[PDB]
């Protein structure tokens, strides 16, 4: 009921233009795959990204709860990567986006 | 009344999009608009673009319902079978959106 | 020191599959090896994936020789009657792959 | 304006094919396609090649569906008994693939 | 042959690549390819300068012994982490996007 | 009976480091598909390497003969390969090789 | 994680990739992982000089505060048109090998 | 009476070893020979190296006839199982070749 995979989900433009496909879809699969249905969730995620020797490591948390997550994923880091991106459902529709792109 | 496509607001590509395409190349289809259409041709709030073979990379044709206007882009980005044939570029007034077909 | 289905190890896949699979999916079969499978069932070499139709989403069946885990993951894809209806991953010991049943040698 | 096993193409080999002739012999193929063929006859998007021992060495012989041409072309690597015993090149219009008759999809 | 033609190789330099994203890089091929080659002669060596337009990326560009530039506003956000000039060089067989300090 | 392809066939070491193997095996093959049977050959050929449009176009040229053949190859050009290279027959082993190399 | 491993990438830039053979370049990464890596720790930032030994090339090797160096003489051919020094960079996920004047 | 596979001397790749290895593996038994083994151990005129898969990559194990010396080196090339098992350098005086066990 809260990023439930059967509404809209999107990425911001700012997202796709500085991230792979794969890598944004992982977000929703890490999503759907570990997190839901196992923890309570926000509207909004974090998602840090995270340099894991050459390879990307998502570190998952929320705000007013203590369980985090890192899920080591086989996309190469790159210094040029948001540092973290969020994940936000606002009742209709749900999106991936730069922090910078919530105001 | 709205200014279509106005990059002064928010842009998304759908879930649909995001896994069928390379990220480079969904930013082809706002940089289209924002190089080769705004301030061009008069803008319909939902944008067709076909997504064809040509001679290995993709060539994007551009048409719009209401419009006899049709563009043909070449971009440096190879195909693939598996690429949706053709997306859409719509704007509702408060989000502006790539999305395929089905999705709408 | 070597692992099964190893991500640090070259993962390809087959013709078939990427003319017939958006890539999101392909990524997919892959995220679920990485996310739901290693280090946490022991792997065979060869992985077995059916894509079933789950109200017109995408959902991976999962499957291998000599066990008897099963697993259905329920993928946010939109399915299609297109998509091959089972799918393969291979790991040869160098280069991972995933393929269709049709593919394989022997 | 495009062309059949256009060289400025991407070119991949399957895996079948890849892990079991050396890339020699697949460059070969190619070779063949881009010295012997394109340019002198016309192509069918699907190419035979039936790998031959003579006296140790290995022998392609070309053909194709629709067409009268054969062609026998002496190569001057060592033929194994290993090797698949025949290849075929294909080209789907946006990537040329060579791989084993036992990967063909339908 | 033709001056940064598409169907040859291009790649972006250590410093590009480092400190501009993916979406930003691209841009400039495309702007290039879209709104440049085919209507004006090219250099080897193109300037792209990398301006602030009220927090979003405007992209001047110009080339030594042509009077002629243009101004394109990208809808990418600024940031002042990013070089304020990079140049593209065709090299005549490879094209590379990289940092005036990487010259030689 | 000259770069007859029944006796071995060499790159020095030059060649090798300077060239991708891909490469090296054309030339095998230049001689053996379009040169041998079809042109007399001298024990030295030459084969000046050209960048046509960002790939590699052989030139092949031999002494006291004004017989000659452009081919283009898919390879990629470099400027760091070596302008030109030769085939030399010494009548047992037979070599690809740089003209320093000649010596 | 470990300077200069062999698992992550490793590029040469334009300067580097135009100037010298690809058994030179290898070498330069081989130095590395069968001569320094594993007996030595490295920098960062890793010199080396191509020098003319009697018409081959020979490596020295040095470091910034390390009175450490090797000099390796080598099989290939020595040309004047060789760039006499290089380094090699670990940004710490990515390994490069470039000219001096390529650096930032 | 001859310097084992002496750098002084003419070295070469053998058609069989060209066509199943890339050059930069094959440079890698030189340096391997001139960087491990020339200073280090006294050498056999016919050298072995085992082409084994190390974890997607290739390790060289090297021995030779009459000896009890045995060395196995990582090295950064992908491993293939159409890549020969074994292969030789042999030295034979005049001429230094790798070359394939068949080709002897």
């Amino acid at each position: 009921e809260r990023f439930d995979s059967d509404r809209s989900r999107y990425a911001s433009l700012g997202v796709v233009s500085s991230l792979p496909s794969g890598l944004i879809d992982s977000i929703w699969l890490i999503i759907d795959l570990n997190l839901k249905g196992v923890i309570p969730l926000n509207d909004l995620l974090h998602f840090d990204l995270l340099n894991n020797n050459g390879k990307v490591t998502v570190h998952f948390s929320q705000e007013n709860s203590s369980v985090e997550m890192a899920i080591d994923l086989p996309f190469s880091y790159s210094t040029a990567y948001p540092s973290r991106i969020f994940a936000f459902d606002d009742g209709h529709r749900e999106t991936i986006l730069l922090p910078a792109e919530m105001l």
